[PDB]
């Protein structure tokens, strides 16, 4: 009805180690589904992985396991790592559930029964090996990229998808909805793709070949291949047929991506949401990649790949969060590294934040007696309520760095204020007018702290505990002066971003 938010992020290889990029997306999603719940939203937060496919099959044969076992078992790698990212998803789809199997082949009989799915041959270089065919790129010029071996031009008999058919009407479609691909960039690069014939698509492979995926519900000898499997968790996860969850979060659809998967989901997935009488998905929020600190594409070989678990683990969840939130602007390519973290995580957090917290708690005992003074007035501290109204197109717009640059830009602030007003100078004089200073840093923090909560859940939830203020909190008590309750702080707080 009213405020309904839907964000998903892409469902990866089940059998891929979770690495930066997976936990970068998944990140930024979790931002965006924890802001708007804060802003009264009924949200709905969803990711996965992509079970399916004859090397995922392979993989788990070589252990002598059931491959249904093997992806249990190595997709919790995906779930530990949302734990350990303080990852707060509605949903974990897999693509090897019921429900996600019954929404796949209903939509593929939707499909082909209309017409638009029919047999010919796929002809091309193939290795017997792989059992699956390249392209001059895909194979090492020359080779096998898997085998290192000469490749050889065959026929198979597949089933496409008239999806040409469709290029014009997806042409218009973006050209008329000139916000549907986010960063302008990547709406141009797909136009440009549009420009062309895009052809048909294969959407299946024989069960001989591949063993391992849902097969054709006209055809059980053959198994659907990549995209009308993974690509429909997106409305399978919604129970999309009757289940209201579909008809709830659907229609405000925002999908999540690296630019690495843009053509499935700008060019193909539409062609697929028309020919299946779904309404099409509101934004396509396309991002770059997170370079090495050479500035290079992150590459072993190179010797530049930033671990976030390393990461994580040496300096907390809420830390990585924010600086990959701070430090990228979502759609850019942007060089990462641990130095970069570590003078984001001392300046910030430890300095901005953790410090002023911790000084402001020891005046608390020494000028107002271990309590949050009596509420005053803001003054010069009470435009930071106009933040939330600041924030909120930013982040819609996916501009987190910014958003985040100008809430702790009112911290920054908050610190020149007391440093400023010198509250210890003022005791002297005027005590008053020594607490009402104070009690502005407070309402203030409070303030920041709802604003920083989307990025750093935990540590947020816990600087309201070291100041005594509702833990709990609401994006519209940001908006309101005066909230901070004069009672009683605690009389111990451990440091909020310890010495690294
Ligand atoms: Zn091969």
């Amino acid at each position: 009805m009213e405020k309904v938010f839907y964000v998903t992020t892409p469902i990866y290889y089940v059998n891929a180690e979770p690495h930066l990029g997976h936990a970068y997306t998944t990140v930024v999603a979790d931002f965006l589904a924890r802001w708007h719940r804060l802003d009264g939203y009924r949200t709905f937060f969803l990711t996965g992985t992509d079970e399916h496919g004859e090397t995922v099959y392979r993989a788990a044969q070589a252990a002598g396991e059931d491959p249904k076992a093997f992806v249990d078992r190595v997709s919790g790698r995906f779930k530990r790592a949302w734990d350990l990212l303080g990852i707060a998803y509605d949903d974990f789809i897999r693509t090897t559930e019921e429900r996600h199997k019954k929404v796949v082949q209903l939509v593929l009989k939707k499909v082909y029964e209309a017409g638009d799915i029919y047999y010919g041959e796929y002809e091309g270089l193939y290795c017997v090996s792989c059992e699956r065919f390249y392209t001059e790129k895909e194979l090492v010029e020359g080779l096998c990229p898997i085998h290192g071996r000469p490749v050889e031009r065959r026929k198979e008999g597949n089933y496409f998808f008239r999806m040409e058919k469709y290029r014009p009407w997806l042409q218009e479609y973006i050209q008329e909805n000139p916000d549907l691909i986010r960063p302008e960039g990547y709406r141009n690069e797909v136009l440009a793709m549009l420009a062309e014939p895009i052809g048909d698509l294969s959407i299946s492979r024989p069960k001989s070949r591949v063993p391992w995926g849902i097969p054709l519900p006209w055809d059980e000898n053959h198994v659907t291949y990549v995209w009308f499997d993974a690509l429909l968790n997106y409305v399978s996860a919604l129970d999309y047929p009757e289940g209201e969850a579909y008809r709830t979060f659907w229609p405000h659809a925002w999908h999540l991506i690296g630019k690495d998967i843009l053509k499935p989901h700008a060019v193909f997935w539409p062609t697929m949401l028309k020919a299946a009488g779904i309404p099409m998905y509101r934004h396509l929020n396309v991002g770059g990649f997170l370079l090495g600190p050479d500035g290079r594409k992150m590459s072993k070989t190179l010797g530049n790949v930033v671990d976030p678990f390393a990461l994580l683990e040496k300096y907390g969840r809420d830390a990585l969060r924010y600086y990959l939130l701070r430090e990228i602007p979502y759609g850019q390519d942007t060089p990462v590294s641990e130095e970069a973290l570590r003078t984001r995580y001392e300046a910030d957090l430890a300095d901005d934040l953790g410090n002023l917290v911790q000084r402001t708690r020891a005046m608390l005992f020494r000028f107002a007696e271990g309590r949050i003074p009596e509420p005053v007035a803001g003054e010069e501290l009470a435009e930071g309520t106009g933040l939330a109204g600041r924030l909120r197109p930013l982040v819609r717009e996916l501009k987190f760095h910014v958003a985040l640059e100008e809430a702790m830009a009112y911290v920054k602030a908050l610190n020149r204020y007391i440093n400023e007003k010198k509250p210890w100078e003022l005791f002297k004089k005027e005590p008053e007018e020594a607490r009402a200073v104070l009690y502005r840093v407070v309402e203030g923090l409070r303030i920041a702290s709802i604003l920083l909560t989307p990025a750093m859940p935990d540590k947020m939830a816990e600087l309201r505990r070291a100041l005594g203020l509702k833990e709990e909190v609401r994006l519209e008590e940001a908006e309101r002066w005066g909230l901070a309750e004069p009672r009683p702080i605690p009389e111990e707080a451990p440091v909020l971003f310890p010495k690294k």
